[PDB]
């Protein structure tokens, strides 16, 4: 049942050739390589592969494989697309990604080298938006959503995606798994009630998306630096929010304000989102 619901997300060696000498990151969950897919008539196309060193029992293997399913149905331009994955008889199991040219969003922006204009990174921002109107339409909540896990292919078009740990279905999981490896988790991305909760939902996102913009406006600087990852939660209740970067306009500061609003249900929707910042991006000339 759930074997036969996966075949058309798997991909084998008669199309991928993983080259697990050129090495593209190393996490907690694995390695990321650089790949190769030859279609059907014989053309290359260049793609990442993600090895999840971890999963290997019945439960996990399962999970693995129905987060397959939901995530090869993805079909958005500002949403990294799945290529497929490998159930090797031997050897951990690999994601297969489309390779991204220019890297992860922070990384990016966080580079010397690289100058982009107040315009460009509200921009980013509108794509991210986008993008998470899409998964929020398929009740998909990301639980990671940060500049680190945004990534820009070879026209600038940003692909909402996650480099951390295997995907669970329940957040229960989501906690446990993150202490049996010794992952931290996103602290200072997550919403209030996540954290006293522990629970996620498409409205946390919201608050996540946020402290997204925030990395954007600030060219890649880490949220709360002088708060403790332990002091996040009474700091929060206390009314204090994150700091209005230096070369972040007024009603962009607006929006960030009602990501972080303290009631979820007071937070505005990605699809009001997508609409507000298309807006304070078209007054930007250039
Ligand atoms: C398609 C993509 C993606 C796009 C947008 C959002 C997200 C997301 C949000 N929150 C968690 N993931 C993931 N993607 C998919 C996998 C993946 C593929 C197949 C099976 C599993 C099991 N876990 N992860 C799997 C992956 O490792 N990385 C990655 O970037």
């Amino acid at each position: 049942e759930l074997v036969q619901a996966v075949q058309h997300v798997v991909i084998g060696p008669s199309s991928l050739i993983v080259h697990f000498n050129e090495v593209i990151g190393r996490g907690h969950f694995g390695c990321v390589y650089h790949g190769t897919l030859l279609d059907n008539d014989g053309k290359k196309i260049h793609c990442a592969v993600k090895s999840l060193n971890r999963i290997t029992d019945i439960g996990e293997v399962s999970q693995f494989l129905t987060e397959g399913i939901i995530m090869k149905d993805f079909s958005h331009p500002n949403v990294l697309s799945l290529l497929g994955i490998c159930l090797r008889s031997e050897g951990s199991p690999l994601v297969v990604l489309p390779y991204m040219k220019h890297g992860d969003l922070r990384n990016f922006i966080r580079n010397e080298t690289h100058n982009p204009t107040v315009k460009d990174l509200i921009g980013f921002g509108l794509q991210v938006a986008k993008g998470m109107k899409y998964l929020a339409s398929k009740k998909f909540v990301h639980r990671d959503l940060a500049a680190r896990n945004c990534m820009l292919d070879e026209k600038f078009t940003v692909k909402v995606a996650d480099f951390g740990l295997a995907r669970v279905m329940y957040d229960k999981e989501y906690y446990s798994v993150h202490n049996k490896t010794g992952a931290k988790l996103p602290v200072k991305w997550m919403a209030l009630e996540s954290l006293q909760t522990q629970k996620f939902t498409t409205k946390s996102d919201v608050w996540s998306f946020g402290v997204l913009l925030w990395e954007l406006m600030t060219r890649g600087a880490p949220p709360y630096p002088d708060v403790n990852t332990f002091d996040i939660t009474v700091y929060l209740l206390q009314g204090r929010r994150l700091l209005q970067p230096e070369y972040c306009p007024d009603p962009l500061y607006e929006v960030m304000l009602k990501c972080w609003h303290p009631k979820a249900e007071m937070r505005p929707s990605f699809s009001e989102l997508v609409s507000r910042i298309s807006a304070i991006f078209s007054t930007f000339i250039g």
